[PDB]
């Protein structure tokens, strides 16, 4: 099971699970204008998404939970796992991001509403911190998976001892996480108190991500194109193997 | 700087100090009592931000900056902090103590509601301590709009930096707190981690809550960067 795992173990699971990287509509009429970027942007996440499902079933200890929860955290997580992924991609790539390699975007080429240059200039602001922090690729898909497991177990809600075990096994993945970057940071040779900080900075940086996202979502659902949200639905049809 | 110098323990102390009062609600619908609540927490807790160490040394327009960006998540943390020992109410004060359902006659809040119930009952099956609770809010005080500031000038990239050293410094102070409680190595970064990670839920709640005001037509109570400036200046 997923919490006899040690780090290492965790580590190449993780790096193993690593989803591919997809290429966006192939030549597109250029320039752009804004439905036809998210056009773009909405056909290659949800190219994207059936990949990611596959990814979450094997983060160590996904699968023990109930298909329900499992459903609740994908919903709640797709984004930002989206997000965190573009903003990885793009670190190399300073004032441009790299949705896919045939789309790589600075802030003024594609057209969007001055809401959606927001959200560019701090998904922008994200990939030179991971730059300026020398974010490694190990601690990139601890912190992924972290976002899997933690964005929506807050609110299962909650009553029933099934439903408290699930939210103590969350914990307890979350921790053997945590543990893995230690680890690594560690094996790195920083100090403890780099390992400390290091750690938080990391994790500090989660929580602007949950707000791109949250802003990201916003704009999703002012679309009236009834869909690019995937639903409880759809998620569930797809974890079925 | 001064800031970058004090001890895990004087940092502790200056932020008990600091410690808005718990006021209580004038009249005992639900957002004229929050407005009404809201609106003299404010000048408490720009009062107690220009005393969080690091804070007055930023330009008073990075001040607002965050201020800006934090202040509905820290109302939201006081509040989860108040309801702690309330399993199923929230305490927005000693005399307006709300259950569930209370809070279902309230139109869209019921769900952002339960995720503050959620988020309670996370502190308490945690035992956040005090200590813990005033560094949890400081962080989000310095964290929320640090990503937004605009860089550029030298200026702004040096109240950056300064921003980062001194959560840093509240880094130092939360695992301190927990050695000195009696955690392990490992138990320190397990619960560092389980605590920050909170704060990804306190921002959403936050974001529902600013979208929940917009759709109210209520955009008019969130205070404004010009409020916010001239209320610092003070
Ligand atoms: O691998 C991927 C695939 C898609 C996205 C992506 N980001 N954003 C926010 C955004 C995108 C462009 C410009 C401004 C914001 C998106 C929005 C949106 F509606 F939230 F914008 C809608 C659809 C997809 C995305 C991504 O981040 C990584
Ligand atoms: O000590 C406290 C604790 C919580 C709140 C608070 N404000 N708002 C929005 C709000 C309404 C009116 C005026 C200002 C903010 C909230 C909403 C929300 F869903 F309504 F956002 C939901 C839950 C709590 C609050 C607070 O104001 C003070």
């Amino acid at each position: 099971l997923a919490l006899s795992l040690t780090a290492d173990q965790m580590v190449s699971a993780l790096l193993d699970a690593e989803p591919p990287i997809l290429y966006s509509e192939y030549d597109p009429t250029r320039p752009f204008s804004e439905a036809s970027m998210m056009g773009l942007l909405t056909n290659l996440a949800d190219r994207e998404l059936v990949h990611m499902i596959n990814w979450a079933k094997r983060v160590p200890g996904f699968v023990d939970l109930t298909r329900h929860d499992q459903v609740h955290l994908l919903e709640c997580a797709w984004l930002e796992i989206l997000m965190i992924g573009l903003v990885w991609r793009s670190m190399e790539h300073p004032g441009k991001l790299l949705f896919a390699p045939n789309l790589l975007l600075d802030r003024n080429q594609g057209k969007c509403v001055e809401g959606m240059v927001e959200i560019f200039d701090m998904l922008l602001a994200t990939s030179s911190r991971f730059r300026m922090m020398n974010l490694q690729g190990e601690e990139f898909v601890c912190l992924k998976s972290i976002i899997l497991l933690n964005s929506g177990v807050y609110t299962f809600l909650s009553s029933t001892l099934k439903s408290l075990e699930e939210k103590d096994h969350i914990h307890r993945v979350l921790d053997k996480i945590t543990d893995t970057l230690i680890h690594l940071m560690a094996k790195a040779g920083l100090t403890l108190q780099q390992q400390h900080q290091r750690l938080a900075q990391l994790l500090l940086i989660l929580s602007h991500i949950r707000h791109m996202s949250n802003k990201g979502m916003e704009h999703l659902y002012s679309m009236k194109c009834k869909n690019v949200v995937p639903s409880y639905d759809l998620l569930l049809e797809m974890l079925d193997a």
